[PDB]
């Protein structure tokens, strides 16, 4: 029951903490409030965070979604849509990041970390990484120069997570 639950982060600004950690796996043991989506426009909740995430759901975030994209229409790329976190967390933001492998600019990066202000508290993915084509070093960069309310970052990667690391190291 006791919600928000993160602990063993490195806290890169006041703002953005990270941790090396399956997103999944993360959400057990933080209980978070807000739990992040790493979605695409038509919320087909496959591949990537999002498979996993409607995985760990048992499909029930694929059926609210598909009532919403019934009754609402897609999302707009860098836009975001606030539904249930069914087990994983109370809220689920389902949130848009440029497919740079479908040509989207980089750039809409900003606009969908900006949704993230909409929310006191966040366990969020790195946006438009694995197969949405853009490095999650940058994608790091451009959520700690965004996002002004408490997120923390869930990597399952190490090479960033050490690099991210040395960076934080580097700027003390």
């Amino acid at each position: 029951e006791p919600v928000n639950q993160f602990t063993g982060y490195l806290k890169l600004t006041d703002n953005v903490a990270i941790k090396c950690v399956d997103i999944v796996k993360e959400a057990q043991s933080a209980n978070p409030m807000v739990i992040v989506n790493a979605a695409n426009i038509h919320l087909k909740h496959g591949g990537g965070v999002a498979g996993a995430l409607n995985k760990a759901t048992n499909g029930a975030m694929q059926k609210e979604s598909d009532d919403y994209i019934k009754l609402n229409g897609p999302l707009t790329v860098g836009g975001s849509c606030l539904l249930s976190g069914h087990n994983l967390a109370k809220k689920c933001l389902h949130v848009v990041g440029p497919n740079l492998n479908a040509g989207e600019d980089i750039q809409l990066l900003k606009a969908a970390y900006e949704n993230f202000n909409s929310q006191d508290i966040l366990l969020a993915p790195l946006l438009s990484a694995g197969i949405f084509g853009a490095k999650p070093l940058q994608s790091l960069q451009v959520c700690v120069q965004t996002v002004r309310t408490q997120v923390y970052i869930a990597v399952n990667d190490k090479a960033l997570y050490e690099q991210v690391v040395m960076d934080y190291l580097d700027n003390l």
